[PDB]
């Protein structure tokens, strides 16, 4: 037993991972079969930030402007291109650590391990989730542009995330693997607010039902609530509203613990309206919500 | 900027894990250069667990009987040995994913990151520190055994963990890799308390200049303290006593702040004192004690 913010193995990532140098800005690419993706805004200069315009600053580069080196071997860049917010530098070479892969789009509330690199490098990695306001709360320093985000199925590994910038806040902003930033934010220095971070009242519950697993319980009550009421309180606290499809979902672990879903969506209202009392749940003295019900699943049953 | 519980990128080590058999019971080895390391209870049924005569169940066994797979390939056994709780097998075959590395026994208030397995599979990997108790609260179900904790220096990956056991409590012990447990723990299925988990003290100093490097700075107050006057607040909250050498560690944060060591342990004080009054620190309720003074430095400073 035990539960912890558990992180994929980063392995398969970390064989991907290069340095990408246009000019004078240095970040990190992804090596996929014969192409690197790496964000954009490697070709500005901070002074560009301010109000690139992309086009018109691709224009003045060439493959050979690109500077790629995987470990301390040089890739040979024979194509470019951008999508969106990313740009793809096709090389002569195939990545022989290539895993098998996917990009996908993730949702609010989804959950995915980053593998923060600087310089081409792997320095650590973490575990986070795609707030509702489409920001990310990592620690990405100077140089960490271009670190991704990915889910893995055994063998699969389903890249979600490209790390682009950090908004005025000290949140985070990024894409998917097709360039598409998350959220209505733009690859500019410019006045970007995030709008309000509500927690993912799915993932709490799914948190609570881990709680339980491993012995946490006083925090189980009598009561029971409906997905209406319990929703009232949900808007009072900031909480996304939990709908039906939350409740199947939760399904699995309803039926592990034998506490229906409604039973613990009362238990999360009473501890919404009257606090923790000084106490904790899983090491915790807030209500946790990024663990998604799937991550509760697969840490309590040890996939692989 | 923003800070994380990070753990080290894990492919170094996932590069390692091997499944081992002994008769009806699987578990995890570590496959460094021909040596495959695993806890010696692999030998053992859990009828045998209750008082275990480990050299004597070893008489029982050969070297076919220990069935070590890395992958879906078999490793041939030409030699074991039992050093204190671990199991030495010696293969025919280096490990040629073999990374540079060193076995450390760490002390008390460390950190290390765990790759968590199954059947010789990874499945996840966080960050936890040795307890000043000589436990660790990971995130192990059965199958886990033999999974190891483990720090990073650039290419060197320094192994001080090796998973053994679960007390009633739910709490974990194990062996550094050469066998010896951290703490009074033994590998046999009785009666084992754990002694009082007090906080480390110089780990939640760091914390609080992390978190002032990323911005979190409402507990900062007008006040100081002396070491002395700050461990009689220690003592009576179970944390542990606060050293010169603690504050000489803590010297590079400092000088990074501009905030004294005895500024901050007046912080800390009356954070005890008087509680977080429902604020966060870094997205935490409690204070945080599983960053080392060096995590934080790393962590803020973007070592690869
Ligand atoms: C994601 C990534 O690599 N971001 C980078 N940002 C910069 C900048 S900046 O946008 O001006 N932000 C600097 C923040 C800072 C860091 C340390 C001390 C003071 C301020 C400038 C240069 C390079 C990069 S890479
Ligand atoms: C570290 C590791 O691999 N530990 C293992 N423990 C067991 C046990 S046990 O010691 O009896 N603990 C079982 C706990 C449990 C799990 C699931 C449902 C109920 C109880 C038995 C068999 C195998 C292993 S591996």
């Amino acid at each position: 037993s035990g539960f912890r913010k558990m992180a994929f193995p980063s392995g398969k990532v970390e064989g991907c991972m290069v340095q990408v140098t246009c000019g004078t800005t240095t970040l990190n690419g992804l090596w996929l079969d014969d192409v690197v993706y790496c964000p954009r805004h490697v070709i500005c200069t901070s002074e560009d930030m301010l109000n690139p315009n992309y086009e018109d600053l691709l224009i003045r580069k060439s493959n050979h402007n690109f500077l790629v080196q995987a470990g301390n071997v040089q890739l040979r860049v024979i194509g470019h291109s951008m999508q969106n917010c990313v740009l793809k530098l096709k090389v002569d070479t195939a990545n022989p650590k290539t895993p098998k892969y996917k990009f996908v789009r993730i949702q609010p509330g989804q959950t995915f391990s980053v593998l923060a690199c600087y310089n081409g490098s792997p320095s650590g990695v973490y575990q986070c989730a795609m707030r509702p306001n489409f920001t990310i709360k990592g620690s990405f320093l100077n140089g960490s542009c271009g670190s991704v985000g990915f889910n893995i199925d055994y063998d699969c590994v389903s890249f979600c995330y490209m790390h682009h910038m950090e908004l005025p806040t000290g949140v985070h902003a990024g894409t998917d693997l097709e360039g598409n930033f998350y959220g209505p934010f733009v690859d500019r220095q410019t006045a970007q607010a995030a709008g309000t971070d509500t927690t993912i009242t799915v993932n709490v519950l799914a948190w609570l039902y881990a709680a339980v697993i491993n012995g946490d319980r006083w925090f189980l009550n009598r009561f029971t609530t409906t997905l209406n009421d319990f929703n009232l309180v949900a808007m009072k606290y900031n909480y996304e509203p939990l709908t039906q499809d939350h409740v199947d979902i939760l399904g699995p672990l309803s039926a592990q613990t034998g506490i229906a879903v409604l039973d613990m969506c009362a238990s999360l209202k009473e501890l919404l309206q009257n606090g923790m009392n000084g106490r904790t749940i899983l090491g915790s003295a807030l209500l946790e919500d990024e663990f998604t019900p799937f991550d509760v699943v697969r840490q309590c049953s040890g996939v692989t």
